[PDB]
């Protein structure tokens, strides 16, 4: 097999001329020349079979991406693995090659208002499709938003996704761990398991803020610090919003804090489009029940140049609804079979 940086990267005769890109959540990522389609592609090596948790995440990533088909979602072009379950040790996922991600872009490039508008439109268009399938992404952040040379945007990494379950969302105080810290909604720390669509809208709001200034809006230094940053900008919650939190530990924590004032968005972002800030406020709303939903966000005046519900498709087949690693390996083998030989 071909080797890269001293490790096996076995993508067979179809894919050649490998180049190392870097390390992602799953391991090594390379580009390669697709000798069939005559174009360069991205390839991700996954090695999950020794651990049940890794197998769970890998099955989610593959099953969801194979069912979805949408312009603003990365999808999967091919999957490479051994012909037998016995010989299968690694799985390689082949995807369209992109130029960059939004994390890298924000480190060095100022975005025009037109680019912010276009990126936000594409994020929400993809998210409408995901939510219409009854699925929560649960880890939206700039590094999971990929861009090609013409600024087409693709949402990636569904390994942390779940089927929505609003009836079973309530839990206790300081127990939950959903999403990446800076993009994590306040209720995750208070009383929520992250099983409702509002979790994703919060993350998109955080991304919009970061596009406006090139800096994360709520840069918590650790898990417990994150709520300090959120409240330092939104200010103290209203009585009505507190009344929506029945859990006493969570409500009493908030009641114990000194008063904090809201910091006006236009003071944080004096060069921003006023319509962008109105939409930002609606996405970064403390009460998840009052927070704007994806279809409302698409219809906001900020996005009027792009909005067209007939060109914002939904999923044909929503997902309506303890396995050992051995059983999960079998499921991964079966899910990837369509790409043999
Ligand atoms: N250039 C590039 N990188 C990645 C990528 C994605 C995640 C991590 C790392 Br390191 C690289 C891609 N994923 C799909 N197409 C891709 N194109």
């Amino acid at each position: 097999p071909e080797m890269v940086r001293g490790q096996v990267f076995d993508v067979g005769p179809r894919y050649t001329n490998l180049s190392y890109i870097g390390e992602g959540a799953y391991g090594m990522v390379c580009s390669a020349y697709d000798n069939l389609n005559k174009v360069r592609v991205a390839i991700k090596k996954i090695s999950p079979f020794e651990h049940q948790t890794y197998c769970q995440r890998t099955l989610r990533e593959i099953k969801i991406l194979l069912r979805f088909r949408h312009e603003n979602i990365i999808g999967i072009n091919d999957i490479i693995r051994a012909p037998t379950i016995e010989q299968m040790k690694d799985v390689y996922i082949v995807q369209d090659l992109m130029e960059t991600d939004l994390y890298k872009l924000l480190k060095t490039q100022h975005l025009s208002n037109d680019h912010i508008c276009y990126f936000l439109y594409q994020i929400l268009r993809g998210l409408k499709y995901i939510h219409s399938a009854n699925v929560l992404h649960r880890d939206l952040k700039p590094s999971n938003l990929l861009l090609n040379t013409t600024c087409d945007l693709k949402i990636c990494d569904f390994g942390l996704a779940r089927v929505a379950d609003p009836d079973h969302d309530h839990t206790g105080f300081l127990t939950e761990y959903v999403a990446t810290r800076w993009y994590r909604a306040p209720e995750i720390m208070l009383n929520s398991k992250g099983y409702t669509k509002s979790i994703d809208i919060w993350s998109v709001g955080c991304i919009l803020a970061e596009m406006l200034s090139n800096r994360p809006i709520f840069p918590g230094k650790h898990y417990l610090d994150q709520l300090n940053h959120i409240l330092g900008i939104l200010g103290s919650p209203s009585q009505e919003d507190l009344n929506c939190i029945i859990n006493l530990k969570a409500r009493n924590y908030l009641l114990s804090l000194p008063h904090k004032n809201k910091v006006p968005w236009n003071r944080l972002f004096p060069n921003a489009d006023s319509k962008a800030l109105d939409l930002l406020d609606k996405m970064l709303t403390f009460n998840p029940h009052k927070r704007i939903e994806v279809e409302q966000a698409l219809a906001h005046p900020y996005l009027e140049q792009y909005y067209d519900p007939s060109d914002e498709p939904i999923a044909e087949a929503p997902f309506k609804f303890d396995l050992p690693k051995e059983k999960l390996k079998e499921l991964i083998f079966e899910e990837t079979a369509r790409f043999q030989p």
